DNA sequence: CCGACGGCGCATCAGC
DNA sequence: GCTGATGCGC
DNA sequence: GTCGG
């Protein structure tokens, strides 16, 4: 359960800020990280905070967040905010990372090699990497929501496509798309094929040959990178005539050996919080779960040998639990 | 006091 | 050349 | 920055 706007949404949206200048501009994600699981617990929270102490009971939340949260009540601002909103390089650190491929090293590289907007990537791309080309280039795109209708069309072509390449083929699209959300950010897919698994010899061609064929069926505009497990690239909804071109979007196919599917699957899926729980229940019942697989505790303190899995289910089965729904994995 | 905090694929870089 | 290390995103 | 050994 998640209410939250006029409730601490200007907190919320502080640390949020606070976060972001961590990363890009500080270089410490533990600290981006702890910026937004307190803005994320605080998100949760029920009621109007009123003070920081308030907040400290909140498991994320702590000293200097709450400090914080004070002069916030307070002032309705904080100080340090407005000396980092002022301050010119910072923001310019910020802005560039949010082009895919420029990090803070990067974007603090270029910042200092005077280039900080739009503009001066364009004016650059001699000092961009491919990466960095498609992210620039794709910019407004990638920053679109995706709509679960598209998702579901999206969700249509990538499925066939696979079907039409070879029959033995697996694929689900997970994500908050497969948590049942209204709208996502990318496509992340997940993949294998049954010559494909742990000890065997795998096929490059296999992920190989999906991407081609969506690539062979204008499905896939750009490529981010690939390699026999990963790709990563740019992929579109081809335009309905007389109908203006959607966005271009991210997409990820993974592909992974058959015997590590579900757990990969499961894993995929998510939730975050969700999986955390269940990495707990599931040790719970004596056994130590990843993306991978699934391992018996050892009876001793830790043990080998991961165990089949032939589904989702299975997954659940071992640390009884209920095979729970994709659609209810909030946690 | 102090360490951990997800790890890994994939591209490009520093070095030998 | 290639190894390993670092950046990046997920 | 927060938590927890
Ligand atoms: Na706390
Ligand atoms: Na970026």
């Amino acid at each position: 359960k998640a209410p939250q706007e006029t409730l601490n949404g200007g907190i919320t949206d502080m640390l949020t800020e606070l976060a972001n200048f961590e990363k890009n501009v500080s270089q410490a994600i533990h600290k981006y990280n702890a910026y937004r699981k307190a803005a994320s617990v605080i998100a949760k929270y029920p009621h109007k905070i009123k003070s920081g102490a308030e907040a400290k009971k909140l498991p994320g939340v702590g000293t200097k967040i709450a400090e914080k949260i004070d002069e916030f009540l307070a002032t309705g601002k904080l100080r340090k905010l407005e000396k980092i909103r002022q301050d010119d390089t910072s923001s310019s650190i910020n802005f560039l990372t949010r082009v895919s491929g420029i990090g803070p090293s990067a974007a603090r590289k270029f910042v200092d090699e005077g280039i900080k907007t739009l503009e001066d990537l364009r004016k650059n791309e001699d000092k961009l990497n491919h990466h960095q080309r498609i992210g620039l280039k794709y910019f407004g795109d990638f920053e679109k929501r995706i709509p679960r209708e598209e998702m579901l069309q999206m969700q249509d072509i990538v499925l066939n496509e696979v079907k039409k390449v070879d029959s033995e083929y697996i694929a689900t699209v997970c994500g908050s798309f497969r948590r049942g959300a209204e709208s996502s950010g990318d496509m992340d897919v997940l993949l294998t094929h049954p010559s494909f698994t742990s000890e065997s010899t795998k096929q490059p061609k296999l992920l190989h040959q999906v991407v081609e064929q969506l690539q062979k069926v204008h499905f896939i505009t750009d490529t981010l990178s690939k390699g026999e497990t990963k790709f990563m690239g740019v992929c579109q909804l081809p335009s309905k005539n007389d109908e203006k071109e959607y966005p271009h979007r991210r997409i990820d196919i993974r592909l992974i050996p058959k015997d590590q599917y579900y757990c990969g699957v499961l894993y995929f899926t998510g939730s975050d919080i969700f999986n955390k729980n269940m990495r707990a229940h599931a040790l719970e019942k004596g056994f130590t779960i990843n993306e991978y697989t699934i391992r018996p505790l050892g009876v001793t303190g830790v043990a080998g040998e991961p165990l089949p899995v032939d589904s989702e289910k299975d997954i659940f089965d071992y640390i009884q639990w209920k095979y729970r729904e994709p659609k209810d994995r909030s946690e």
